């Protein structure tokens, strides 16, 4: 009841307390464990299964008690006044309200429980745009706009997450259609293959249904759909100028241009759900900045998407016959030195997954002293390549689910009624 | 209660009723998911924690019904009476022994339960030896001598296992305590850093110590540490005609034999305890082929292991003062194509993580549809390099634990009573 997790390239040991403040579930059972499970249903919110009065008192005490344990009042006066103005208003308006001090902290606890994510060394770096006062899509779409432009600031990028009003009934609900705020399109073809990111293929179609003017090309970027209090959603297109975007060369091999490779810079995951003390927002677009290996190893040659490793080995000239020639590793790593590089001689943020692995290790070691653990998810920590000559592959993780966190929901065009 | 793996590589779906018939456990619980420790409670077997008269029949019921069921012939007269026969051997010797054909199937389904294995499609192609009329440590190191050469096979290796008697009591112990049959000494320095392989270095001083004459150099291959019925272990020296090596070359750097590498060509581990119908054996060496990453990726490049990447990309002259050159990827990718190069020119079978995980996704639709599941480990199963680039990390896998089974067990240094 007082876990212990080894490293095995350091001998290192850590003793997890935390995990006895754990509430959510996690999948697994004595007799089964769905650890490599992608979507679990713990991990997922139906608009259905919000919450009710009863409900979220204990959500918010819960909330409230972490709250004011963590600026150094718990059990205060200031701190009972709080859970009796809450109580009474989850008794009248059967919902409640936070603060801005307590948005900010739980979207901040939120990205340092998220037990999948490695970069979580900057969680309390995080800045929050408090977007519960907009009504519209345009006024969505105003507030993404300042949210790319300060997050992605000039290429030295900064986090933020910007958070649209809580879900209440469930129909009158703030969604960004977007899995992502900048996203590459997909088009399939006549003879079947795809153009663009076949990830987006669904996608770039209910723009076009909607009425977007496609230009048909690869690197096209979509444009927002957004939808404000249940209304149906509406397009609009960033302006280009906030669109930041890195050609991928090479620092040796010059035919590298001719690939005509190019990413954005800004990840911002506009598609998950935020939960602070028993509030679901179902429109919290959050970003920071990349790990190559997510363009460099997953976007550019999961054979589901941009597939390149043809093309690479091909003006490399690798013996492509044999598989056990590893000319399809061989490419790999020269793609993903090329997307470092790409973006350090353009002066715009990126890490390494050896820099950000090691981080990681340093940041678990804060939380096991300062917090009493951290949770993990070695499926998700190890990066996609050279997985163990990365420190976090002998690190023992142990996952559990805190809160408040972020989580999945269904697409939007599954449960909307139109 | 009939659960779902999908594979995200493909969309392919399978559905998992096999693991109803689990038994054991796995660490994990619905708050927490251990999914990522290394040696769990569940996974080992302590000598005490043996089995009682009790215990025994249930175990051993179970065991013989899916093996009857298994010939064509559940719940039989033939069936019955052997249910019927083991009962009163329980009753009267507290134990009981196995036909040689339950011990041939008990051991070729341990191998087939073992969740961590990649390379299960072949767990009914295995050559099982029955040592089990074995009484001293020079039986014990002529049954692992013919082994060696079986296994061996010029080359053409074979999968096999030798079967020392089962415990009884739990002093009587046969126990191997090499960790592997063939395995590289470990010599620590006067400066502290280590020459051979750092991993051995204790049993190595163990061997020292009950006086091996040890060539402190790198490749010395380390004597066998045979016990036999508890009585203290012997050492024996493996005929060096049997022990197979790879010289290590690339198929393009010439400086690559410089480096002076090897390895052998049998994988097989000594250490671990078979567990068929409540029996242990506590001597049951086994052995396949490589998948390259073992050597590759692990053996050489591991901090805590031979740590060569240093060295590879000096010979390679690359970027080595920024971290995030990827030096480090760009030089394991040629050591693992230097391994299979070696191992295939030489004739010895050997098998790249490309290869290997696909016979894997073959073997899983194999499972689910024969067997109705495959209980598997993504953690063990995704090859410790190009992860992502190999169809066994887009499927999601249900681990749970089967029976008959390896287990891990304490090294006998630590509770042998001398
Ligand atoms: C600041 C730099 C950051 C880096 C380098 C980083 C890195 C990563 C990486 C590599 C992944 C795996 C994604 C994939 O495999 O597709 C991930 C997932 C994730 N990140 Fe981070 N991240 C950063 C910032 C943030 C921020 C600011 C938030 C939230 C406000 C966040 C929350 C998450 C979540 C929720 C996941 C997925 C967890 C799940 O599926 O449950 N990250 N991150
Ligand atoms: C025939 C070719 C085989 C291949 C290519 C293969 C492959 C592998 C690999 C790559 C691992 C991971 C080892 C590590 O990461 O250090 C592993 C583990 C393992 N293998 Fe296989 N193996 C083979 C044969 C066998 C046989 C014949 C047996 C048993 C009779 C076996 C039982 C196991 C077990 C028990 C584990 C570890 C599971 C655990 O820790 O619970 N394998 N294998
Ligand atoms: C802030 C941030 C930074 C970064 N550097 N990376 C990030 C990656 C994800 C992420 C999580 C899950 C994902 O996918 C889930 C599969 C679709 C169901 C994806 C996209 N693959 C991205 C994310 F949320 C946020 C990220
Ligand atoms: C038959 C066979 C073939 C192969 N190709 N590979 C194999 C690897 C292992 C294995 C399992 C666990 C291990 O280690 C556990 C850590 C020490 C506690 C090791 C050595 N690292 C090897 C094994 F059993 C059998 C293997
Ligand atoms: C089946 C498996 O769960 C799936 O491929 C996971 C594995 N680990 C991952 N890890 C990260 N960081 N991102 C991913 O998309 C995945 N995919
Ligand atoms: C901490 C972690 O459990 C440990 O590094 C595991 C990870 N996965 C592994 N997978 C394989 N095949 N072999 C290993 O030794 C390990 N080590
Ligand atoms: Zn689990």
């Amino acid at each position: 009841r007082f876990l212990k997790v080894k490293n095995w390239e350091t001998d290192v040991v850590l003793t997890d307390t935390l995990h006895l403040k754990s509430t959510l579930e996690t999948g697994c059972t004595e007799h089964i464990c769905m650890g490599s499970i992608m979507l679990p249903s713990q991990h997922t919110r139906k608009p259905e299964d919000v919450a009710t009065k009863d409900q979220l008192f204990p959500l918010a005490k819960e909330f409230l008690d972490q709250y004011y344990s963590s600026i150094k009042r718990f059990g205060s006066k200031a701190h009972m006044d709080r859970l009796e103005e809450v109580n009474k208003e989850i008794e009248s308006t059967s919902t409640y309200q936070l603060k801005d001090t307590e948005l900010i902290y739980g979207a901040k606890h939120a990205w340092r429980n998220a037990s999948r994510c490695v970069g979580r060394i900057q969680w309390s770096k995080l800045q929050v745009f408090d977007a519960r006062d907009c009504t519209t899509a345009h006024g969505m779409f105003n507030y993404i706009c300042n949210h790319v432009k300060y997050a992605t600031n000039k290429g030295n990028l900064r986090s933020a997450i910007t958070i649209f009003p809580q879900r209440t009934d469930g129909k009158h609900d703030f969604r960004v259609w977007n899995s992502q705020l900048i996203r590459y399109a997909g088009y399939k073809q006549p003879d079947g293959s795809t153009l663009g990111d076949p990830a987006n293929v669904q996608f770039t179609e209910i723009c076009i249904q909607q009425g977007w003017k496609a230009p048909r090309g690869r690197f096209d970027v979509l444009p927002l759909l957004l939808q404000a209090n249940g209304n149906d959603p509406e397009l609009f297109q960033i302006p280009p100028e906030l669109v930041l975007e890195v050609p991928i060369r090479h620092p040796k091999f010059d035919w590298f241009k001719d690939l005509g490779l190019k990413w954005y810079g800004l990840p911002a995951v506009s598609n998950m759900l935020l939960e602070i003390g028993g509030l679901e927002f179902s429109a919290c677009p959050f970003s920071g900045w990349y790990m190559g290996t997510e363009i460099g190893v997953r976007d550019y040659c999961d054979n589901s998407r941009y597939n390149i490793l043809e093309e690479v080995a091909k003006k490399m000239d690798l013996d492509m016959r044999k598989t056990s020639s590893l000319w399809k590793d061989q490419a790999l790593v020269e793609i993903n030195i090329a997307v470092l590089y790409s973006f350090q001689s353009d002066k715009v943020t990126i890490v390494d997954h050896h820099s950000a692995t090691e981080s990681f290790i340093k940041h678990m070691e804060n939380e096991y002293r300062c917090r009493g653990g951290c949770p993990a998810d070695w499926v998700w920590i190890v990066p996609p390549m050279s997985g163990s000559i990365t420190p976090v592959f002998h690190q023992e993780m142990l996952n559990y689910r805190l809160t408040p966190s972020f989580e999945y929901q269904p697409d939007p065009w599954n449960t909307h009624v139109w």
